[PDB]
């Protein structure tokens, strides 16, 4: 069972090369009509894979560190392929949510909060690490058996204990492969396994995987409470879209009942690392360049003489970041 050093990580020639050295379930498949099934459905759909993995370009990097770091099965860095497409609002009909599409309990059990400003099921940090621990517990209660761990994932733990114990009674085998499961996971299990054999080796599928870089995409910066995503866009000349695809959870796009954390891209890491305590929760107006009182005054239906009478001006000319009272 290979432990993953990170003296070999300048190797790689991208996320694939990595994910794949640390593939663990790849020996034990087999031929199962069950697996080509899905297999075929992935050859005729490549949007599928191809559309998950530039939205996973994103997040891939973490949750294939966070997943070596365990030693667990690199195979789960594609479970939010076929859970959410790498989608992090994803939100199914169970209301299964974030990239790992914890249900409101489940979530609930791993303490993702759950509020009018935070859902820490999309939260990419927090989701991912309680989707590992979760795994991990699983895979200890099904004896080390990832394919019962996988069906327990999809169908909870109590689904597949009762179908185990339904054929203990009737004196059938009881591995994954022989529990008469709800259709959703009796796909669920060949279904990763399928995507997994793609991603192993694609050449001999003619598949082209999206090129996706060995480099962090992001890097987590602390902020204060009662920032605005915005603020930290202007601040950084980001896209807003790109904060909030990085931090999902604030759906108000306010930094509230969180990890006081932002993840940010990496080349504006250093900036904000620096920068983001001049941000502060949020009569007053900061000039802007290219701002005259008359503009400021149009902005904020009020007049040039009003705006003069709250001020105390030496002169009408305005000078970058100067402070005005607004009437
Ligand atoms: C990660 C997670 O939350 N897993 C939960 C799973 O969600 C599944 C549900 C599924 C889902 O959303 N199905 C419907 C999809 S669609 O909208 O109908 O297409 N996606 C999630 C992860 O695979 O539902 C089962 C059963 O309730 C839960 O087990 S139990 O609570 O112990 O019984 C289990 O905890
Ligand atoms: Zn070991
Ligand atoms: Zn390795
Ligand atoms: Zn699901
Ligand atoms: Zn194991
Ligand atoms: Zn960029
Ligand atoms: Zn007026
Ligand atoms: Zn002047």
């Amino acid at each position: 069972h290979h432990h993953h050093s990170s003296g070999e990580n300048l190797y790689f020639q991208g996320i694939w090369d990595r994910m794949r050295d640390g593939f663990q379930l790849q020996d034990a498949i087999s031929t199962n009509p069950r697996i080509e099934r899905q297999r075929l459905w992935f050859l005729s759909n490549q949007s599928f894979l191809e559309q998950s993995s530039a939205r996973g370009s994103l997040y891939m990097h973490y949750v294939v560190e966070r997943l070596e770091e365990r030693n667990m099965p690199l195979e789960l860095a594609l479970l939010p392929v076929i859970e959410s497409a790498y989608n992090p609002f994803a939100l199914s009909r169970s209301n299964a949510a974030g990239l790992w599409q914890f249900i409101p309990a489940t979530g609930q059990h791993f303490n993702l909060r759950q509020t009018n400003f935070y859902d820490g099921r999309r939260d990419i940090t927090a989701s991912t690490n309680a989707a590992l621990t979760y795994l991990e517990r699983l895979h200890d209660m099904f004896n080390g058996d990832w394919m019962l761990a996988l069906a327990a994932y999809n169908a909870g733990e109590g689904t597949v204990s009762r179908a185990i114990e339904r054929n203990e009674k009737l004196g059938l085998p009881t591995d994954y492969w022989n529990l008469p499961l709800p259709q959703e996971t009796q796909d669920y299990v060949p279904k990763l396994l399928a995507l997994s054999q793609i991603v192993m080796a694609p050449d001999s599928y003619g598949i082209s995987l999206n090129p996706i870089n060995n480099e962090p995409y992001f890097q987590a910066v602390r902020v204060k409470r009662g920032i605005d995503l915005s603020s930290v866009a202007a601040l950084a000349n980001l896209d807003e879209d790109e904060l909030y695809q990085l931090n999902p959870a604030y759906k108000r796009r306010v930094t509230m009942d969180g990890p006081q954390q932002l993840l940010v891209p990496m080349e504006k890491a250093a900036f904000l690392t620096a920068s983001l305590d001049t941000l502060k929760p949020k009569q007053q107006y900061r000039v802007r360049s290219g701002d005259s009182l008359h503009s400021i005054a149009n902005r904020y239906r009020i007049t040039v003489a009003e705006l003069k009478s709250a001020n105390r001006l030496s002169s009408n000319h305005l000078r970058k970041g100067q402070q005005l009272s607004i009437p």
